[PDB]
């Protein structure tokens, strides 16, 4: 059920980076999306990515180093995994859902990230 949701989520985040021209306005909507469980990591190219501002957030560097997470971005392909991130006292246990978006030829990324109630 998280991941339905979460899914859900992602491609609404997914339409709105791809349905805006201004990507600064179209993240300032999406922030107002993530809830205090979940934190959005969108990550257009190498050089740029932005974070959900303040548990659950995630990194470029988290993404790096899970193989099947940073697979799916290095492919510009969807994924859809549970687990505990590297690097992190919050070692939680967390749902990642991640999505492509493509906008003027800039294939990106957006990772959710949700953190799982015991
Ligand atoms: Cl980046
Ligand atoms: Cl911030
Ligand atoms: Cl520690």
């Amino acid at each position: 059920e998280a991941e339905n949701d979460l899914t859900q989520l992602a491609n609404k985040v997914a339409v709105i980076l791809e349905n805006h021209e201004d990507q600064a306005l179209a993240r300032s909507i999406t922030w107002e999306l993530a809830d205090n469980l979940t934190s959005i990591a969108i990550i257009q190219d190498e050089k740029n990515h932005w974070y959900s501002p303040n548990l659950s957030s995630i990194t470029v560097e988290q993404i790096q180093h899970d193989k099947d997470l940073n697979k799916a971005l290095k492919d510009h392909k969807k994924v859809s995994k549970r687990t505990g991130l590297s690097d992190t006292d919050t070692d939680n246990e967390r749902l990642i859902v991640g999505v492509p978006y493509e906008k003027d030829g800039k294939k990106g990324m957006v990772f959710l990230s949700q953190s799982l109630l015991a």
